[PDB]
């Protein structure tokens, strides 16, 4: 999928997590977010189209996804332990990573 | 230092971060928590004293600290960007990692 | 792409890197291996098809890819520095990771 | 300990790994290398004391240690599997990380 498609999947699933009632629903949404994040990672965003692949900016862009994926990983552990409210809180808190990257590269 | 001492350091700095007025205070506190987590990471907790250093339990224990350290790292980005409330919120959220490891190994 | 196809992509590029004489070739090859490794993570291998998504086996399987991805990342740093032979050795190095997962989950 | 002494621990143990005759000796030295690398992470090199802990340089310096620690973790897995020759080759290979950082910040 292209970058924007994966971003939509990321955004859609955050909403699903916010309104979910049980752990299974949260786990499923988080799993989809992980796949979308990883798929997004191979993209070169418009704002960095003219930068070299080895540029500090592309390295930072990639690092942003690593941070996100890590937060998704931790959230999954919480969901897997049936801690719905905590997993939901983790999904909400990681919005700060979405924001940080957007400020720099969206 | 002893596992328990690093744990005391982690607990106290969560309080320092909560009471912080500014970004500098939160950064310093996160930095201290990082040191404590990495030092605590080489210890053998009492409940796993009978386990081989190479065991699923000790690998998971080690992984738990990696999760915590990754959260401190993300929180540090927020504080370094002057986002005091966000960094404070990130510190609050990572309490779930503290709790998750305790439930299994404390 | 599916698990098997991403694997063939990993194998083909490892061979490309081995025959490479310039950094551009190595960079391109690792780039493709990174995309393939990440794409493969969304897959559930046949051997773990009937194990819970949160099983220790699935967490270990995921860990294997993280180790692989990290090795690719380290190799890319060397490739981007024009250190061809160093990058090639890093690529050869990680075959041990390929083998480890295969013995356990293939 | 300080940055300098932890670096000594890293250097000495690499020699121990090269001279090692069994898996346990290698695992033991790698374990000491991990502790030293992590403990080392809490330091600001002389050449970066002028840079903010928030600069791209300080972040890159920090990242370097994470790369090294990841390579140590992967080497541990090999040593734990009794693959002495392989673990020795991993140790030899991670020397590129040692050099890559030194070139920039030593
Ligand atoms: C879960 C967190 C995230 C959410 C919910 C999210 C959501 C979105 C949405 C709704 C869009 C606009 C979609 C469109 O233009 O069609 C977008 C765009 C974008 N996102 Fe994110 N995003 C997240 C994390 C990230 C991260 C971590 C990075 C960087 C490492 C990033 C980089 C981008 C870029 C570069 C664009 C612009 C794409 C374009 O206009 O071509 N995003 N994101
Ligand atoms: C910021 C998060 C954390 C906080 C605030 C925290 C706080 C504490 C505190 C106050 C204690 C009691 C110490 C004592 O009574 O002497 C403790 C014990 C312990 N913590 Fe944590 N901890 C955190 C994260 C972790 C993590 C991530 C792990 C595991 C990966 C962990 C493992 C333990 C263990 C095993 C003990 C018991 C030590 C013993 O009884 O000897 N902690 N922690
Ligand atoms: C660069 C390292 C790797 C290379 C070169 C590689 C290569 C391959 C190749 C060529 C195949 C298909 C062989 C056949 O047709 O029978 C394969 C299958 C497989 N690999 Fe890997 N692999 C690597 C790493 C990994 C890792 C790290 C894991 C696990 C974490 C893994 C899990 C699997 C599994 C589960 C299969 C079987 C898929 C199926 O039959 O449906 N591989 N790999
Ligand atoms: C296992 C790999 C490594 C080995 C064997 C190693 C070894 C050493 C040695 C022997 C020294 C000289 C100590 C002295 O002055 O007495 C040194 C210095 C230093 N190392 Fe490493 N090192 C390694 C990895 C790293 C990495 C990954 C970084 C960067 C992230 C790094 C950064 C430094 C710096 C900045 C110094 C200068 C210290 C000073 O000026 O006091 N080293 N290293
Ligand atoms: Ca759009
Ligand atoms: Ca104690
Ligand atoms: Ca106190
Ligand atoms: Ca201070
Ligand atoms: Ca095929
Ligand atoms: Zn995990
Ligand atoms: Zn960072
Ligand atoms: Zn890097
Ligand atoms: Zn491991």
């Amino acid at each position: 999928a292209d970058l924007e498609d994966n971003m939509e999947t990321l955004n859609d699933n955050l909403k699903v997590i916010e309104k979910a009632d049980n752990a299974a629903q949260v786990k499923d949404a988080l799993t989809k977010m992980k796949a979308a994040a990883l798929d997004a990672q191979k993209a070169t965003p418009p704002k960095l189209e003219d930068k070299s692949p080895d540029s500090p900016e592309m390295h930072d862009f990639d690092h942003g996804f690593d941070i996100l994926v890590g937060q998704i990983h931790a959230a999954l552990h919480l969901a897997n332990e049936g801690k719905v409210k905590e997993a939901q809180a983790a999904a909400e808190q990681l919005k700060t990573t979405c924001n940080a990257c957007h400020q720099k590269y969206r």
